[PDB]
């Protein structure tokens, strides 16, 4: 008996109703510009599968960010580009400015709009209760859009969220793991970062959807309001589930496994054990209480679910009382 199939509650067939070329990214033709149009100023960091540089466009003298791609399948490069082009102009989505190759190394490079970003290691420790609600709302705008455009991000984490706190603007970046959602498709579970992997990835359930991003959002929200980074601190993919089980309890976990008839890895049986579902007040203490509210806990609780079908959609999340003040001020 194989695993029970699954479909997305929302935006299920959006890609099917679009032209083939929208999602069939393998056939997409790429027009490569010249890297000589950009002069690298300084290195912004050594990314996961790239080298990221701040650069200036010598044509119009404007600051950009050049992301030199590390050698990956051309198929995946076309995917990231096509997804970036499909989402351009969208709310809080990073803007792909250009696509170039170095004249010598012939190495593919992506050029993005610049964002005056403050790292979350320095920023998140300063954010107020409102700041969290505000920026969470901005990410939801991005998630709701890309989900509506038939795209899972599959790598939602603080490092992929550039925040210009001075101008209160937010950009969701790094779409290299993003993929088009098609109903019935079995996806690779080896995506996202370990601390932000959804349970479906940890138990190897391949037929997931947009709701994967909502779990990652939940992990982010938990780490911010509780000031515990990361919230689920596992030492590997297996222990990660154990860390989650020690919070959400093992009862809902095994029910989740039974519902989708998931064949659990033989390793899991001993390390999981038996754990109760903890109350969120346990994580509330003297230093984080000013960020924790009954609305926040209610909203967080509806993001962090084993059953991906039972998690809030992005739009549902935006309509939560947690964001009532934010919505009002944006009018
Ligand atoms: N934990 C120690 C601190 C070092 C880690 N770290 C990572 C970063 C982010 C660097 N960065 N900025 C980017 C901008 Br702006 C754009 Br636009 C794009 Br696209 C990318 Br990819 C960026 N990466 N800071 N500290
Ligand atoms: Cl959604």
């Amino acid at each position: 008996s194989g695993p029970v199939p699954s479909r997305a509650r929302v935006y299920t067939d959006v890609n099917t109703h679009r032209p083939r070329e929208y999602w069939d990214y393998e056939s997409h033709v790429v027009e490569w510009g010249n890297q000589d149009d950009y002069q690298l100023v300084r290195k912004l960091g050594r990314g996961k599968y790239s080298e990221v540089f701040e650069a200036i466009n010598i044509t119009n003298n404007e600051k950009v960010v050049v992301k030199i791609l590390k050698p990956v399948k051309k198929k995946k490069i076309k995917r990231e580009i096509k997804i970036l082009e499909n989402l351009r102009g969208g709310p809080n989505i990073i803007t792909l400015a250009d696509i170039v190759k170095d004249p010598v190394s012939r190495t593919p490079a992506l050029v993005f709009e610049h964002v005056n970003n403050t790292d979350f290691k320095q920023l998140y420790q300063t954010l107020t209760d409102y700041d969290i609600r505000f920026y969470m709302y901005e990410i939801l705008k991005a998630l709701d859009y890309c989900h509506s455009m038939g795209i899972m991000h599959r790598d939602v984490k603080p490092h992929n969220v550039m925040i210009d706190h001075e101008h209160r603007k937010l950009r969701l970046i790094d779409w290299g793991l993003a993929e088009f959602y098609h109903p019935g498709q079995e996806y690779n579970v080896r995506v996202a970062s370990r601390y932000f992997k959804g349970p479906e990835l940890l138990v190897d359930y391949q037929m997931y959807d947009y709701s994967l991003d909502m779990w990652s959002l939940g992990c982010m929200l938990a780490s911010m309001i509780f000031r515990k980074e990361p919230f689920f601190h596992g030492h590997d993919n297996y222990d990660q589930l154990v860390r989650i089980a020690k919070v959400l309890g093992t009862e809902d976990l095994y029910d989740y496994i039974d519902k989708y008839n998931i064949e659990l890895d033989p390793r899991f049986n001993d390390i999981l054990g038996r754990h109760s579902r903890k109350r969120w007040e346990r994580f509330v203490h003297s230093e984080n209480q000013h960020l924790v509210s009954p609305e926040a806990l209610d909203f967080l609780d509806k993001l962090l679910r084993y059953d991906h079908q039972s998690r809030l959609t992005a739009r549902e999340a935006m309509e939560h009382p947690y964001f009532y003040t934010v919505v009002k001020d944006q009018a």
